[PDB]
């Protein structure tokens, strides 16, 4: 539950849903910019919100919905791990 072993699973879900059954595994990477390559555009982007809400118990707010936080997996990494740090009351 370290975040990192979860973040790689996000990529698996990205290809299966966010791309679909025509998942171009070749181009799949963490440093591959999803927003920039039109992999994520609104209709599918809500899946990132609800996924992480179900997974790491944290949903990215509508104020943090921006292409600069959603650029790639590592962009989402910095956003999702910071939010778990800000949500950490412990
Ligand atoms: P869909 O996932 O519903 O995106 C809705 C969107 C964020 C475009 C809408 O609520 C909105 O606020 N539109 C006005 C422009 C805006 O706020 N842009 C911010 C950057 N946009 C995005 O990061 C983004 C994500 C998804 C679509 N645009």
């Amino acid at each position: 539950m370290d975040g990192e072993e979860v973040k790689e699973k996000i990529r698996r879900y990205i290809m299966e849903d966010l791309i679909g059954p025509s998942a171009k595994e070749d181009e799949l990477d963490d440093q591959t910019p999803l927003l920039e390559w039109g992999i994520l555009n609104s209709m599918n982007i809500v899946k990132l919100m609800v996924y992480i809400r179900d997974e790491m118990g944290v949903s990215i707010p509508s104020t943090h919905i921006t292409g600069k936080y959603f650029k790639d997996l590592n962009a989402i990494s910095r956003t999702v791990e910071q939010l778990k740090a800000e949500s950490a009351l412990e």
